[PDB]
């Protein structure tokens, strides 16, 4: 579970800072939620939770559902915010986020 | 000037590595420019050059112009690049970069 990996108060603050439409910034979010403090192993555990269908990749729909991974009542990312995050992460043209790419997203936050 | 603290060759190469739109990556830039080699006193001296108006802080506009501090002909950071660097550096939420924050920006590169 996400709450075993990260502070509920950190998740609350991080989610709260991006309620406004089109405001999402993955680097600031991942920093605020405390993901930079996690071991490589825990970063991976986070990826697998966000990988809702366990395909081994975060596809677009799971990417838009990312905040719900951290707190279930959070908003979806808009189509545009998702395009932005996919562009930020998908550096190998696969059309989806591999584990390596999520690790990179977090380490570069 | 900056070239009394860092190498001309290093500056030219480091800036040339980020000619492209939205390509700036401060950690990679600080590595390339030779900043990780500097003593703590020289890193502080660097901060003071980048503090263009001598307010004792690097404000948003001065982040925009950070590269010009290294070489006067260098491009501005885009609004997006600037927001990113502010988010990374502004640990205390003061909305500008204090000297301690700059030292941390460099040390964590
Ligand atoms: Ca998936
Ligand atoms: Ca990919
Ligand atoms: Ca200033
Ligand atoms: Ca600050």
């Amino acid at each position: 579970s996400m709450t075993d990996l990260l502070s509920a108060e950190d998740i609350k603050k991080a989610i709260g800072a991006f309620t406004a439409a089109d405001s999402f910034d993955h680097k600031k979010f991942f920093q605020m939620v405390g993901l930079k403090k996690k071991s490589a192993d825990d970063v991976k555990k986070v990826f697998h939770i966000l990988d809702k269908d366990k395909s081994g990749f975060i596809e677009e729909d799971e990417l838009g559902s990312i905040l719900k991974g951290f707190s279930s009542d959070a908003r979806d990312l808009s189509a545009k915010e998702t395009k932005t995050l996919m562009a930020a992460g998908d550096k190998d043209g696969s059309g989806k986020i591999e584990v390596e790419e999520f690790s990179t997203l977090v380490a570069e936050s």
